[PDB]
């Protein structure tokens, strides 16, 4: 409730109270792999292809992301999470009295070039930043010289100064003197002259003084970062307050690839390349990387590695999150063109209801036109992007893959053995005029049909999502509320509404209203409910018996 | 029961108890005999004819598999288990720096050929393998030369080595050196360095070295199996790492019918045939050979032999397995055209409730075009294939045989005597214009008809299957469950549901659901029930009576 | 009852009396072993796998905990208690005037490196610690110097002292002294000057002196730990109050692995390793560790060793604690692959009601791809983890084990012999088409089959929990209270309630509530009752009878 006004008054009045309640899931997809750009140990949301390309300059993780968005043409291209295994570091250098550091992490940063010069035509400094890989090139001409200070009187002496705060050496004052003593001083630490344009305007307003800002770029530097000046004549020329480095910072703080910082005196330097760009080497165990995925929000995750250790590490990780309260699933591929024995060895090793194995590897027509021949786990990414595209409780069974070709095209007996042993496989559908490829089943690596929740990805996904959403909503809604007499009826009404929404969205088959019962006792509330699971059709039995018919006239 | 979350929580939260309880026999056939192919003392699963023909090359067993799957036109092809009695051994030879052995067991394996003639243009060994029987003549090349490394630094000379563990010849290091000082090294133990990909990436990072995978086989061999280099110069050459042993493991694990072993350095050798292929000798007893089918799920088994000792052994084998909880039945045939007195002599020798004898022998039309004149036990194989094609508690009485002809055409009296003595016989139907052959009865060799359970094969089958399924289900479900007051009621409900489901399938005729009396006391559960067994008509009586009817107008 | 107010009032008033009565068990598995971390003789409670890894760094005990929590996929991960037999001690260095000490117990602590430096800008020390085994490296820069004092007055001198008191050997006063008099005193021995912030606030009271906090800020040290200073000039100096001791304790008390304490004078010294890190001797007798246990509530305990003396000592310990009101039980196992005759020996040597012997040994697949082939007592850990997963009065009979493979595959006769000698055995089933491992029976070493409480783990567990709860509740509520004349009915109501609650959770079968009797005489609480015990099925008798049914049309 929102009272109006928020401050009660005791005198006679009228009070209005407003309640805005009643006016008003994504299934996010995750990837870990190799990339030629981006920070290490950092997760990034990705929906726009331009952002993904800029972040990940190139590698196998950008190709995996492009396949996932392109593996489901008839679905929405949704949110992806991505991380770079490589412990890259950026290129840096110290030259000219300035610390230089690049925003690009890896060997690519070494191509950055930066240089500083001076312009004799205006008594101002000059800068150039170049990154040839992006064809980036910019010249920040006439850095510094923020504004002039002029004097117009006839007195013999006219001088100005800029003083510093001793404890920090920051510009605190700007004093104007004419003759032997001050005319006016512009305090910079506090007052009306926090910005230098206010100083320019007031100097202009003075009788025998003039001032103007240099037009090259809207500098508007705050007066804290001004250079020190001591008894510099005004009557000679309209003298500039240079402040070259502060203007440089204000111009290039959020522009370009390079950042600058003080080393001490700053002086120009030749256009020279950076140094220190290094990618590093990958770690032995990827489990330390998965900690950053613990509370990011997602369901399907596919590492780009065919090694069994990475698979075991992610299997453990998603089991730990499942036992914590944020369940996830892993889809993994068996290398390049592995035989049935290797797939069996993998499935026997993995043997987990939250883990699914992909056998077939093949080629995909990339957007660049390359016939990208890739390993199984890139197909597992594509299945993960199809399974993020599907609504809850749907299955990837018999869904088109839009693959170009496959390395291994199986027999009926081979497909049956792959299905029976908990490996997802693909068949080349040849009987049609329009030949294509379809997924045969979404069976998990754990290989028992007693529990379809464990045996089937869709059922388990519907189970996980239902339990998590019910847990979250019940905890948000009714924990902390009052145990009023109508608490049980309200709870029952809220569960019915929730189950009716689930049934409306086809996330459940049906539920019996009578089984929903609410028991209140002390600080607790025990609830009994029934739901009929949603299920996918995987067997159709038909019986066709002919009969005779006799016709009269 | 499946509480969620699995970790206990003490702070305020919500708890969910997910429960999937409740929502969740093929009568396999077996054959034993001889073939020209497949390993000895190894049982296999047969689903497709092409699979069996590839494994089981030829002989009487392949014909028996073809007759079993073809003896039942109107029924499906049921799964069959097969094994080879011969004590065959494979071909093996010592050549080059390796020991070679074949996987197929038998005299045919001697024609296998292995050679490593070197194609010096590609600097790799051209592995040609030949098996003239299978029309397998394929050429393999690009063994060795896994990838290249080249040096382009400014020093005077450079050299590199791969250091192994001398006691095992396991690669542990890859060291790049200038003179005797290491530029950089990559320990090949415990990490990403276990594979050639890390070596490639890390060497590519250095500007002074190149490392690129060659198109001569994308092996990506492990780093432990690399060859031993000892200070080979790198300045002038793009030195090729080879790893011939690991390249044989990668490229020829599952290619051909050839294995390899080390006693040495691999060198070229001529294309040489293998020796030592042996069919072997039969065993003194088939009881050890039958023990491989003990726990394979088989119910019907037919030996491809007409010897009385093999029949008595099989009879003792099925008795022992039945008594051990693995019920079975056996069908046998006495050679070619034996007289009635031999069949009586066999039957009186056998006299076993689980064994049935086939009298008739004839000709069959095979897919090879041979009008194969087969003995009685092949007709027993055909009959077992028909029985497997039938469901539980069905009889093969008056079913068609689909035979071309029969050596013996028995008259009414001869058939009656064969049935009375307890031998299965086959008659030729001349009553109609569309003549055909059919089975007259399925009586067992235990001749006492007073007890139909033992005499009738269908009744015995239905009893065996019912008992074993009820025993397995009760053992799985109820043992270890609490002795609560509702246990008896749950047990009686489960029994009623099992008997009602069996009645639905028509495996049993009827049962009184009111007489299912469960008693519970401590660890023991005493259960009593009644079941009317499904039977098969074999005699029809019609008391036709003629009467006179008077008509009026 | 607790009246409001508790003290009587005699004037006319209103008196309120309020009664708050009426409005308002766990099972734990223990473990003893060796590891690379943890204190000796200390009972550590574990809830999270991460907690166990951080405390117990590595070794067999962490693997045991992982196996225990991995042996119940369906059930919740209950609290587990752990202890280290090894009498480890931590690493320490008597370098300089500081006794550097490490928290971790064992030889790994010796790798710790500690050294000091100093920054002359702020006149403050530096401290560093390097424990890169845990990826730990921190630098405590600019230690001390909490705040500054500067002089702004008109006197001719300006000094401050921090007096050191010989009686307390601590900083007692901080006084601003000029000439031969005290400007203003701040007595640290008492008052609000026990903290520094009082001193900072009060210094600002003087016109002649002002104070400000250090730019580093948050130290907030006790005035009594300040350093000894005598009249340091502050006339034109912003002298920092060093306070080295307080900021040394703050930056190192809970930071990292390394503690610090003076033996001597504080001085900087270079980087040096720690010494004295000792894993410690493994004591022959485990009673030195078993006696350290307490009333935590643990029931099950597995010793991680195959020694007879360890098993005997555990048996004697659990019997003693049971007799002392703390019921406990144990599960043991012998090495690898012991023959039956050895296992008969071990059972005869124990013959304990509260000890169970495991026959089988095998292999388990762990998180980091570890195919750890383990001794039999690890299997016993897995069994104890299952049992803790199971609720009160359940058994481990016919439950799955989730083991990868087994050493001894016992046949039915072997399992029968093992069960007859009271030895728990694990079996690999070939009866089902999908094979799996599972437990046979929960039989104890004690071999008097007429006593199911002792013979069967589940019955003995239920009886102990029932007796222990009953006696605790009755002692808490009624027994030992003041005598009154109307306690029998209330005691019988409480008893009935308790029996109802036990029956509700299926801890008991039933109870004749009419037969509950309560008699009180003086202080003798005489109770007598009857209870039908809980039991779990182990034998099923099915008397099937076949009959013939006649049908009319």
């Amino acid at each position: 409730v929102e009272p109006f006004p928020r401050r009660p008054i005791t005198r006679p009045h009228a009070s209005i109270e407003v309640d805005t309640s009643g006016i008003g899931s994504e299934k996010v997809f995750c990837l870990i792999g190799q990339a030629e750009g981006g920070e290490p140990n950092t997760v990034y949301e990705l929906r726009n292809y331009s952002q993904a390309k800029r972040l990940f300059r190139s590698g196998e993780l950008l190709d995996a992301i492009e396949l996932a968005w392109g593996s489901n043409p008839n679905y929405t291209a949704g949110r992806i999470l991505a991380m770079r295994i490589e412990d890259a570091k950026p290129a840096s250098a110290e030259i000219g009295g300035l610390k230089i550091t690049s925003k690009i992490y890896g060997n690519v940063a070494n191509n950055i070039q930066v240089g500083l010069e001076k312009n004799t035509l205006s008594d101002s400094l000059r800068l150039r930043v170049i990154f040839q890989d992006d064809r980036f090139n910019e010249v920040y001409d006439n850095i510094g010289n923020i504004f002039t200070i002029k004097y117009k009187g006839e007195e013999a002496n006219a001088t100005f100064s800029v003083e510093h705060d001793e404890e920090t050496q920051k510009a605190s004052r700007l004093v104007l003197k004419v003759g032997d003593q001050e005319v006016k001083s512009y305090d910079l630490t506090g007052g009306a002259y926090d910005y230098t344009n206010a100083i320019i305007t007031d100097i202009n307003q003075l009788p025998d003084f003039e001032a103007k800002l240099s037009p090259f770029g809207d500098k508007n530097l705050e007066s804290s970062k001004l250079d020190k000046i001591e008894n510099a004549n005004i009557k000679d020329k309209a003298v500039y307050v240079k402040a070259v480095f502060g203007d440089l910072e204000k111009q290039t703080a959020y522009n370009g690839i390079v950042s600058f910082e003080q080393l001490k005196t700053i002086e120009p330097f030749e256009l020279t390349k950076l140094k220190g760009g290094t990618n590093g080497e990958p770690p032995a165990t990827w489990a330390d990387k998965l900690d950053k995925f613990a509370h990011e929000g997602g369901y399907y995750i596919v590492p780009l590695s065919s090694k069994q250790s990475v698979h075991a590490e992610v299997a453990s990780f998603v089991k730990e999150r499942s036992d914590a309260g944020e369940p996830m699933r892993a889809i993994v591929g068996g290398g390049f063109n592995e035989s049935k024995e290797q797939l069996f060895g993998r499935q026997a090793s993995l043997s987990n209801p939250r883990v699914s194995l992909v056998a077939n590897s093949g080629t995909f027509v990339m957007d660049d036109g390359r016939k990208n021949h890739v390993p199984a786990y890139m197909v597992a990414v594509a299945l993960g992007g199809l399974a993020s595209g599907l609504e809850i409780g749907e299955s990837i069974t018999f869904k088109p893959l839009r693959v170009s070709s496959l390395d291994q095209i199986y027999e009926s007996i081979d497909l049956d053995e792959l299905n029976e042993n908990g490996i997802i496989s693909i068949e080349f559908v040849r009987n049609r005029t329009n030949t294509f490829f379809r997924i045969v089943d979404d069976v998990t690596t754990f290989n028992d049909k007693s529990d379809p929740v464990k045996a089937e990805m869709a059922v388990g996904e519907a189970n996980d999502f239902l339990v998590s959403e019910l847990k979250v909503q019940l905890e948000d809604q009714f924990i902390g509320t009052r145990t009023i007499n109508t608490s049980a009826s309200i709870i029952k009404d809220f569960i019915q509404s929730y189950l009716g929404r689930k049934k409306r969205d086809n996330e459940i088959q049906d539920f019996p209203a009578e089984d929903v019962q609410v028991i209140v006792e002390g600080n607790e509330a025990r609830i009994s409910m029934t739901v009929y699971p949603i299920r996918s059709f995987k067997k159709i039995s038909v019986s066709l018996v002919y009969k005779q018919q006799t016709l009269q006239a």
